[PDB]
């Protein structure tokens, strides 16, 4: 039941839009959103809705694909699955992750040319499962033609790399509280021949600082589940996450986790990974260790002295020193006077601070030294000359409490929002007048650069940190005062902060919203200074693990006669993003569909939200209104001269020839451009008369 004027969307104030011109029945639930009559953002909005309905989480929207999760399992991710997209086109097969990696793969031996799958989406979209699902894809076709082969090693590096860096937060119970690029390395012909996988920014407050509504990493409740005894044993610890802390600060338990369970998951990985019971049981140490550590009390003799030794010295044990030694070099840490030494004086303060960094910075350096361990794996030296990288970033959030990591984190997903923008509407219609093809410019409004230069660029809110840092008489108010001075009323994007609910200095309005931010603790979250006196000590450690985890460890630099956070954060954003123009980018946009983790419901506001920070419309009518495929003359000539038997004229006088709209498609320099679904006919024609 459908007519074309009595069926109409009309705008909402609860539900955004209600049941602009209606779509015809034959469009519900289009594999492709591009191919709808009517596009608007009720249009898109429904058309999701509807397919998400029938538990359909992929659609594609132009070029790119978008996902909404379901929060349930569903049975499309079979080998049966995996095993049948190989080789299917992107219009042979329904809207899947799958369907991204075999056409990723496709364009990447077609081309000679490496790709890129990138995930973009908010706290619990679901990027590290779809990231999950291009590995198993990968591995699954691999595969088909003690420590595991290729493939199995690939599966497993990712719940061997969750233990140690994925948390529960108050929006997803599997945080990633890091950044991924994995690239997956193929040889001439399109073997699958190795993998690396470098890690962005590790959450290092999170192993010693947890908020009301959530969780210290993983591995923590793992080991404490029980579920492996000999490791309580070998510890020296209880079962109680409440003895500790360091990680028991927030909550304890996940309904959706079960510890004891993914404890196995994680030592199964290290088996398959080919990680040495030395290697596996140094690493429970230092995590045992870590928990002991926060559990040290001081008190005053101002100047610190222990006040208890039985948590001091299970703590030395696991990571190998002297217990005395290790309380010395916490209280009175080493001043370098030329080949002698000073101590200085700490008071408990002080002490406590510096025991928690050192607890982050050893925690840091053994996922650091994790991936290292699983890339080494993961090199087999065999013939290698393309790849397909994934990034699995973390995702756009915001607490009731946003700190320097939460302004990160929120950076670089308005970072990758603008490589999304800048690859979709500026490049692509540049390549309209490099191809000399008829085209006027459509200014998209879609463009960060407002925001990313306040956070990036010089006199901007890293560039103040980065030099406030640099100051010993330096405090947290000065720095929001040089914040202020600079940008209050100068930066659009920078505002005075919208206040019961924990205290703001600032706002900025990201791509994805207002983010109220607490400078508290950034100068010394950015200098990330350590007690080097315990730093000497665990070179010199009698545990090979942490010795070269701090081998590599250069000391405050010699004084003469007369680095930080965010700027090698800002380096490697910059360097991924270069990396990354020299690929073919994949989008996958993942968008979360309720607040609540409830399967299936879908909230109108938060998806219309999602949809217009993302830039799905925009994305979907500048393939609508361009041509999406583009054909050398050459090429074109090879595959479909078949149809009707110089490159150019004989392309002009083929198509002219043919029976379909001359309109749907223009002739470029030195590429024919075919309008959405003509490219399509021009195949389905070549089948027919491949017979
Ligand atoms: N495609 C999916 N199918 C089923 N459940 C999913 C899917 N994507 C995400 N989920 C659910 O959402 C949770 C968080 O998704 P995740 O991929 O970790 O999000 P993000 O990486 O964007 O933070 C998962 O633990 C799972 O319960
Ligand atoms: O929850 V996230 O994995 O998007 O950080
Ligand atoms: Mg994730």
């Amino acid at each position: 039941p459908f007519d074309l004027k009595k069926d109409v969307f009309v705008p909402d104030d609860k539900q955004e839009f209600v049941k602009m011109q209606q779509n015809p029945p034959k469009f519900d639930k289009i594999e492709d959103m591009a191919m709808l009559t009517f596009l608007h953002e009720p249009a898109v909005l429904y058309n999701l809705k509807d397919r998400y309905g029938s538990w359909m989480i992929y659609t594609y929207s132009g070029l790119f694909c978008v996902t909404v999760n379901p929060y349930k399992w569903l049975p499309v991710y079979t080998p049966e699955v995996v095993a049948a997209y190989r080789g299917k086109k992107r219009s042979e097969a329904p809207p899947h992750i799958f369907s991204i990696s075999d056409n990723a793969y496709q364009y990447m031996l077609t081309d000679r040319e490496n790709q890129s799958i990138l995930i973009t989406g908010e706290s619990g979209a679901g990027k590290t499962v779809n990231t999950k699902r291009v590995i198993q894809y990968f591995a699954v076709i691999a595969a088909i033609g003690g420590k595991g082969t290729l493939e199995d090693q690939i599966i497993q590096a990712n719940p061997a790399l969750e233990a140690f860096g994925n948390a529960k937060t108050v929006r997803n119970d599997n945080s990633s509280r890091f950044g991924k690029f994995i690239r997956i390395h193929f040889g001439a012909t399109g073997k699958l021949a190795s993998a690396d996988i470098e890690t962005y920014l590790l959450e290092k407050s999170r192993v010693i600082f947890q908020l009301k509504a959530e969780r210290d990493y993983h591995i923590f409740y793992q080991i404490l589940s029980n579920k492996k005894p000999e490791l309580l044993d070998m510890l020296l610890i209880t079962n109680n996450p409440y003895d500790y802390a360091f990680i028991s600060q927030g909550e304890t338990t996940v309904a959706s986790i079960d510890d004891a369970e993914e404890l196995m998951a994680t030592d199964n990985a290290f088996d398959v990974l080919g990680f040495t019971s030395e290697e596996k049981n140094s690493m429970y140490k230092l995590t045992g260790a870590i928990m002991h550590f926060g559990n040290m009390k001081f008190k005053l003799k101002e100047q610190a002295e222990p006040d208890g030794t039985e948590e001091a010295d299970k703590s030395a044990y696991l990571m190998g020193l002297n217990s005395a030694d290790l309380l010395k070099g916490l209280c009175h840490p080493r001043v370098k006077v030329g080949n002698e030494y000073v101590t200085k004086g700490q008071n408990v303060q002080q002490v406590i601070y510096a025991t928690g960094a050192l607890a982050k910075a050893v925690y840091e350096r053994m996922f650091n030294w994790m991936v290292t361990r699983i890339n080494a794996t993961l090199e087999t030296k065999q013939p290698r000359q393309y790849f397909i990288g994934v990034l699995d970033i973390a995702g756009f959030e915001i607490f009731d409490f946003n700190s320097f990591e939460q302004l990160c984190i929120n950076f670089t997903n308005e970072k990758l929002q603008q490589f999304f923008n800048h690859h979709m509407f500026v490049l692509d219609q540049e390549e309209y007048k490099k191809e000399g093809i008829e085209w006027t410019f459509i200014d998209f409004g879609m463009d960060l650069q407002a925001c990313i230069d306040l956070i990036e660029k010089p006199m901007g809110i890293m560039s103040i940190l980065e030099e406030e840092c640099m100051f010993p008489k330096a405090t947290d108010m000065t720095f929001k005062a040089k914040l202020f001075d600079n940008h209050l009323g100068k930066s659009a994007n920078f505002q005075k902060p919208r206040n019961g609910k924990p205290e703001a200095h600032f706002s900025l309005i990201h791509y994805a919203g207002i983010v109220d931010y607490n400078i508290i603790g950034w100068l010394q979250k950015n200098k990330d200074p350590l007690n080097e006196t315990v730093v000497g000590l665990y070179q010199k450690s009698s545990l090979k693990l942490l010795s070269t985890l701090f081998a590599n460890y250069a000391g405050a630099d010699a004084p003469i006669e007369k680095q930080t956070v965010s700027a090698l954060h800002r380096e490697n954003l910059n360097k991924l993003m270069t990396n990354l123009r020299s690929t073919h980018p994949h989008f996958v946009r993942c968008i979360i569909p309720n607040e609540t983790k409830s399967p299936g419901v879908m909230d109108n506001p938060l998806v219309m939200h999602q949809l217009r920070c993302n830039g799905v419309l925009e994305g979907i009518r500048i393939c609508r209104k361009g041509f999406p495929n583009r054909i050398l003359y050459g090429d074109f000539r090879q595959r479909y001269r078949i149809l009707n038997p110089d490159s150019r004229k004989g392309a002009e006088k083929l198509l002219s020839s043919l029976d379909i709209d001359h309109n749907q498609y223009k002739f470029g320099h030195t590429k024919v451009f075919f309008k959405a679904g003509l490219l399509g006919l021009l195949e389905e024609m070549r089948d027919e008369r491949l017979s």
